[PDB]
C-alpha cells in the first residue's frame, strides 16, 4: 500500500539513504516520490501530511520540517518498514529507526532530565512510552528501587531494566550493529535488587554483619558500618528497642526486619518495607 514521501537530498548522503531511495523507487510507482533540496525543503511553509526522509537528525533543514510539525523519518525506518511488510509509523514526533518498535516503556525513580532523555530515546528508535502501568505496557525503566510503580512492576513479573539498556540500544543503533531490541542481553541491564538502598544494621552477631555487607554490595545497594543522617536510608533491626533503633525512627529511616533483606535476594526485587516493618 502506497505512500507520498519525500526525501531530502544533501551533498553528503549516507548509504542507508541511498538504500532506501531505491527501494521506495521499487516498491510503488514514482508518483508518490519526490526528491528535494535543502534549497526548496525551506520554502515549504505548510504540513502536507507526507512523509519525510532526512539524515541525520540534525540541521537547519531538519529543524524547519519539525517546526512545521511534518512527518520525518529516517532512512532506516523505511527499509525496515518494507522488509516486515508494514506500515510507515505516524510519526507524530521524529523517528530515526525501528528497534524499539512494538516496545511500550514507563519509568519511575529518573531525574527528570533522565526521564526526558529516555522517552525520547525510545521515540527516536520507533518505541511508545506509557506512563503509568498497564497490561500494554511491556519494560520499566528503573534508575533505583523501591517506588510503588517499581512495586507494581515486579509483582506483575515485567523486566525491570536500567537507562543503560536504552543508552545502548541507541549507540549500537547509531553504528549500524543492531536492527531489533531484542538484539543485546536484557539480562545485563536488570536493575540490581537494592540500588539506591543504603543499608545498615544492628543486633546482629559480626557473621550476620558481614554477609548483609557483602550480599547488599552484591545486590548493588551500598552497606555503611554506622548510621548518619541523610545517608542510611534502610536499617535492619529485629526488634524496636534500642538507642540506634530510636534515632532512625527519629529520623524517619526505614526499620526492617531481617527477612526484608533476605526475601528481597530471594524473590528478585526490592520488597515493600510496609510488609515487614521492625515496628508493625
Amino acid at each position: 500500500e502506497p505512500f507520498f514521501v519525500k526525501f531530502l537530498k544533501s551533498s553528503d548522503n549516507s548509504k542507508c539513504f541511498f538504500k532506501a531511495l531505491e527501494s521506495i523507487k521499487e516498491f510503488q510507482s514514482e508518483e508518490y516520490l519526490q526528491i528535494i533540496t535543502e534549497e526548496e525543503a525551506l520554502k515549504i511553509k505548510e504540513n502536507d501530511r507526507s512523509l519525510y526522509i532526512c539524515d541525520p537528525f540534525s540541521g537547519v533543514v531538519f529543524d524547519h520540517l519539525k517546526k512545521l510539525g511534518c512527518r520525518i523519518v529516517g532512512p532506516q525506518v523505511v527499509i525496515f518498514c518494507m522488509h516486515h511488510q508494514r506500515c510507515v509509523p505516524r510519526a507524530e514526533h521524529p523517528v530515526y529507526n525501528m528497534v524499539m518498535s512494538d516496545v511500550t516503556i514507563s519509568c519511575t525513580s529518573l531525574e527528570k532530565e533522565k526521564r526526558e532523555e529516555v522517552h525520547k530515546y525510545v521515540q527516536m528508535m520507533g518505541g511508545r512510552v506509557y506512563r503509568d502501568l498497564n497490561v500494554s505496557v511491556t519494560h520499566l525503566i528503573a534508575g533505583e528501587v523501591g517506588s510503588k510503580k517499581y512495586l507494581v512492576a515486579a509483582n506483575l513479573k515485567k523486566p525491570i531494566l536500567l537507562p543503560s539498556w536504552i543508552k545502548t540500544l541507541w549507540e549500537k543503533s547509531q553504528e549500524k550493529k543492531i536492527t531489533r531490541y531484542t538484539d543485546i542481553n536484557m539480562e545485563d541491564f536488570k536493575c540490581p535488587i537494592f540500588l539506591g538502598c543504603i543499608i545498615c544494621v544492628t543486633g546482629l552477631c559480626g557473621l550476620d554483619r558481614k554477609e548483609v555487607q557483602q550480599l547488599t554490595v552484591k545486590h548493588g545497594g551500598q552497606y555503611m558500618g554506622q548510621l548518619k543522617m541523610n545517608e542510611c536510608t534502610h536499617l535492619i533491626v529485629q526488634e524496636p528497642k534500642g538507642q540506634k533503633y530510636e534515632c532512625a525512627k527519629r529520623w524517619n529511616v526505614h526499620c526492617v526486619t531481617t527477612q526484608w533483606f533476605f526475601d528481597s535476594i530471594e524473590k528478585g526485587f526490592c520488597q515493600d518495607e510496609s510488609i515487614y516493618k521492625t515496628e508493625p
